[PDB]
């Protein structure tokens, strides 16, 4: 009943997923010279190191709000994506996937915690 544990939660996840080969284009912006057209294509940029780094800010006041930021950061690989065989598209899926493995708890147990503290 912890109202503050998923921070920590989010930071070791982050961890994990900055571990992880398949992140690697999603741990800074896209490259303008390399991919000219992403900004008509994608409205709202989103990557891990601004998802860690608002988490280190304070700048999240919920798992949820997390949440929301990392799905971002998919569903704009699936917007961009030429093909639904691209390597890069498929490294998201693969990484959606284990992302939304490992966060289901951390959701579950945040909003349990504050359904306690309302009680
Ligand atoms: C072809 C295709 C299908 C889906 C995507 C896609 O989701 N992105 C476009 C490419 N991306 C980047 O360039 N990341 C920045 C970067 C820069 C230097 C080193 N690592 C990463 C990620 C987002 O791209």
């Amino acid at each position: 009943y912890d109202i503050q544990a998923w921070k920590k939660q989010c930071e070791e996840l982050l961890n994990l997923i900055f571990q992880c080969e398949d992140s690697e284009p999603f741990r800074q912006p896209v490259d303008l010279l390399e991919y000219p057209d992403y900004r008509d294509i994608i409205d709202t940029p989103m990557d891990f190191a601004t998802v860690r780094e608002t988490l280190e800010a304070g700048n999240y006041e919920s798992p949820m709000e997390l949440c929301k930021d990392v799905r971002l950061i998919f569903s704009n690989s699936k917007a961009y994506t030429p093909s639904k065989r691209s390597r890069i598209y498929s490294m998201s899926l693969r990484l959606s996937a284990f992302f939304e493995e490992h966060i289901s708890s951390v959701l579950s147990d945040y909003k349990s915690a504050l359904r306690f503290h309302k009680r």
